């Protein structure tokens, strides 16, 4: 779903609801 890891890009902004 929502990006969390750094590999994804410069910013992921992982959210608690969208972990």
């Amino acid at each position: 779903g929502c990006c969390c890891n750094p590999a994804c890009g410069p910013n992921y902004g992982c959210g608690t609801s969208c972990s």
